[PDB]
């Protein structure tokens, strides 16, 4: 599967000497997250900053394999607008391994959304400076637009991501969102992100990638919001889900935004629209709303 990926060091491979590791952007068991400095891993540059996943200098002989899966898999995706760009990694013997992407300055969305509550409006109107650098109903559906577009990528060249959610979407210059994983695929409850078909069977499909992007449009619209706000994530979780239940609308959503959260989250995986059909739906939407 993953471990036949072919992996090109004479292109990706960089000089652990060019880091100049820096503050930690997040942790795991499989080890670090960490921003750095990376002298002339591009040519537009000299010197550039740089988002660098790593293992701890003690893991196991399984994740080291993981990473370098991930490694593989992000050279077969190739590039799109919507992927977290892959810059580098770091293989050769010597320091741990490493995996280099671009950097992206406001960091997950989650967080980020969070932030504007207190700064949102559905449409701006004159005196119209009254909301500069305010989030609005475009705003949303476009970052929603945009994940929808690079899961068609990577479905596109066959991938499934496993862990769509807010916190694995990165919020870049110039309102552009970009998919990431900061995980390695949990104090992230997971298990709020997945398909039935995926908790009770352990079956990943690019189908259970939709019923994730559902979980993260109510995230998008509840303003970075916890999914299923206060719900103890059981057994009896588990239950319910199969039975049927589903979150209420969130707190900013449109008719027909929280229908396709609803749409997505079909007991039927088939029944699931597709990226393809998200993507055009979801574009229509946000032509939809510029009118009014
Ligand atoms: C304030 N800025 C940040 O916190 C920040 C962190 C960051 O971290 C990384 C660093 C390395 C990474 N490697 C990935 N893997 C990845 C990214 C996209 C896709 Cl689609 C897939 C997969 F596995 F699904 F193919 C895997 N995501 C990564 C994210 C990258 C950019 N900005």
């Amino acid at each position: 599967h993953a471990e036949r990926l072919p992996y090109d060091a004479s292109k990706w491979e960089f000089p652990r000497d060019r880091l100049k590791l820096g503050k930690p952007l997040g942790r795991g068991a499989f080890g670090q997250v960490i921003e750095a400095d990376a002298f002339g891993i591009d040519k537009t540059a000299t010197c550039r900053t740089v988002a660098v996943k790593m293992l701890k200098e003690g893991a196991t002989h399984s994740e080291h394999r993981a990473l370098m899966s991930e490694l593989k898999i992000l050279i077969h995706i190739g590039h799109h607008l919507n992927v977290v760009n892959l810059l580098g990694a770091c293989t050769k013997p010597g320091g741990p391994l490493m995996v280099i992407t671009e950097f992206c300055k406001f960091g997950n969305l989650s967080t980020y959304l969070r932030s504007k509550r207190n700064e949102f409006v559905p449409y701006k109107v004159a005196p119209e400076d009254l909301y500069k650098d305010f989030l609005t109903l475009e705003h949303l559906i476009c970052y929603s637009f945009q994940v929808a577009k690079g899961m068609e990528f990577l479905a596109s060249r066959k991938c499934i991501h496993r862990d769509l959610a807010a916190r694995n979407i990165l919020l870049s210059e110039k309102n552009v969102v970009k998919i990431c994983d900061f995980g390695l695929a949990d104090a992230r409850l997971p298990l709020k992100w997945m398909a039935p078909e995926t908790i009770f069977d352990r079956v990943y499909t690019i189908q259970s990638d939709v019923w994730s992007f559902g979980v993260l449009l109510w995230e998008i619209f509840s303003l970075g919001a916890s999914p299923y706000p206060g719900v103890k994530i059981d057994e009896e979780f588990c239950r319910r889900l199969k039975e049927g239940t589903r979150m209420r609308a969130p707190d900013y959503t449109t008719p027909e935004m929280y229908q396709t959260m609803l749409d997505c989250w079909h007991g039927e995986p088939s029944q699931r629209p597709t990226f393809s059909e998200l993507v055009e739906h979801l574009g229509n939407l946000l032509q939809a709303n510029a009118q009014q």
